[PDB]
């Protein structure tokens, strides 16, 4: 029975509004409604992994597994397993797997991350789950962020706690956040991102919703332009979107966008908005194709409408050879020639590097750079041909050119990192001196870029 080499991974988000839910909810996992849709002939195909993020989930943990696990082997007679489950407040996020999928499935975490102080601390934050599936290391993050319209440099500040605070995958990591820990990272939630028009312009943006008109809308949507200013996610994907805003909806019809000003809302408008978001971040040159984004129709005893995406995405097989694991494959290398790192920091302590992969038995520590000044006021910090050969645990090219090198420049004074990247040895050659090139973020933000030459020695 071999091992895949892609698999399909269903996300869903849905803020419940603290309602129970319908008796039927198949649509959202079928990915059938508005938007970016599931042809008909898949239905009976079971994704592999099902990643179910709810907010303002009024059910137990009990309650809306057994509604999952019932809503799935409806659809596709197969009995999932729960991976993990994770519940903060009313923020939840469950994990279900394929049963063949067990013995591939492991080093499972869990975590979750508070936002706010004091008045803003109680109830919106984040749950997350990592684990193993083979040889590629899975992030999942259900977030609820700030509500209100002029609350987005809130919702800002509440992703980059997340992104900080959130402990999951490979501790010895430490120098990374989760979004260099994973080879695919997918980031969901109530996001509470609004479009920003004028509040006298509501009947207008539902006039162009009911012609399903968007681009007028998306062009104020404040997630895309937050991200273009890269103020948000930055580095992070997201499919075009092409369903109707899925917030504010009057329950049990989705006929009627509630967006005036009641004591219930505390006075504020509720323009018809896409709070409801999928996101991911995968490593550089590893395939990832989202084959659905969109919203149901049918499910309507929320004030918001589920949405939900799906993924190809590429996986690996847990590698054994004659050598590695347990020693090192000498002939295989990794060379880094005429490296330098742009670092936007006034600093001018000394630098090195650290270069971490599951394809090396421990992190690499390099030598101090060379600290030179840049012609437009930036740090250069030259490594030049003095970083430390690397040796890789296998040295087959199938395995080798699959893997990835997550790179960190730290404070020789501190210790602290001031930059994270990841370089891809998905090589259009080997033996061969090829470019390389990271940008390089600290708390999800850019700091600076690593660039240079490598050289991959594989056993072909
Ligand atoms: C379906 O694949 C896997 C693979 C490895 C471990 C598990 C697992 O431990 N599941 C579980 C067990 C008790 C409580 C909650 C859970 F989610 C599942």
């Amino acid at each position: 029975q071999p091992e895949p080499d892609m698999i399909t991974i269903f996300i869903g988000t849905w803020n419940m509004g603290n309602a129970p839910p319908p008796k039927k909810i198949t649509s959202w996992f079928l990915s059938k409604g508005q938007g970016k849709t599931r042809d008909d002939s898949a239905d009976y195909i079971p994704h592999d992994i099902y990643v179910i993020g709810t907010q303002e989930d009024p059910l137990s943990e009990k309650e809306w597994l057994e509604i999952l696990k019932h809503s799935l082997q409806e659809i596709t007679s197969v009995t999932f397993k729960t991976v993990a489950i994770h519940t903060l407040w009313n923020i939840r996020i469950v994990v279900l797997a394929k049963p063949e999928h067990e013995n591939r499935i492991s080093h499972i975490c869990t975590d979750n991350v508070k936002t706010g102080i004091a008045n803003t601390l109680g109830n919106k934050g984040a749950v997350g789950v990592s684990f193993m599936f083979n040889g590629t290391s899975l992030g999942f993050v259900n977030s609820h962020l700030t509500s209100g319209s002029e609350k987005k440099l809130r919702r800002n500040q509440n992703y980059m706690n997340i992104l900080r605070f959130l402990a999951l995958g490979d501790k010895k990591l430490s120098p990374f956040n989760i979004t260099h820990r994973f080879t695919h990272l997918f980031w969901f939630g109530d996001l509470n991102y609004r479009v920003d028009l004028p509040t006298w312009e509501a009947e207008t943006i539902i006039q162009k919703i009911k012609q399903q008109q968007y681009a007028d809308l998306l062009s104020h949507d404040q997630l895309l332009t937050e991200r273009r200013e890269q103020k948000v996610f930055l580095h992070f994907e997201e499919e075009e979107i092409t369903f109707a805003p899925t917030y504010r909806f009057e329950r049990l019809t989705r006929d009627k966008y509630a967006y005036t000003k009641q004591k219930a809302t505390g006075m504020k408008y509720n323009l018809p908005s896409w709070c409801d978001r999928v996101l991911w971040k995968s490593y550089p040159l590893v395939h990832v194709v989202c084959q659905s984004y969109g919203s149901t129709s049918d499910i309507m005893t929320s004030d918001h409408s589920p949405v939900f995406a799906t993924f190809e995405a590429g996986v690996t097989s847990q590698f054994v050879s004659k050598n590695g694991p347990g020693t090192v494959d000498s002939q295989g290398q990794i060379e880094f020639l005429r490296c330098y790192a742009t670092l936007k920091t006034k600093s001018q302590t000394k630098f090195y590097l650290e270069f971490h992969s599951s394809c090396l038995e421990s992190f690499v520590k390099s030598q101090e750079g060379e600290n030179e000044e840049g012609s437009e006021g930036e740090l250069v910090v030259k490594f030049g041909e003095t970083l430390p050969k690397l040796k890789p645990i296998i040295s087959d090219p199938e395995y080798l050119l699959d893997q990835h090198i997550l790179i960190s420049i730290k404070s020789s004074d501190s210790d602290e990192s001031y930059g994270e990247g990841c370089i891809a040895l998905r090589l259009e050659a080997t033996e061969t001196q090829l470019p390389i090139y990271t940008p390089l973020t600290h708390h999800g933000e850019l700091t600076g870029h690593f660039q240079g030459e490598i050289k991959l020695q594989t056993s072909q």
